[PDB]
């Protein structure tokens, strides 16, 4: 889930999935 998945860019949330939209320093919705 994109709850505790932080990031700056799209591929920064790679931990969540393959290309995740990054919100205010977090994950929007990976796979």
């Amino acid at each position: 889930t994109p709850y505790p998945v932080n990031c700056k860019t799209d591929r920064d949330c790679v931990m969540c999935g393959l290309g995740i939209s990054c919100k205010n320093g977090y994950c929007q919705g990976c796979t």
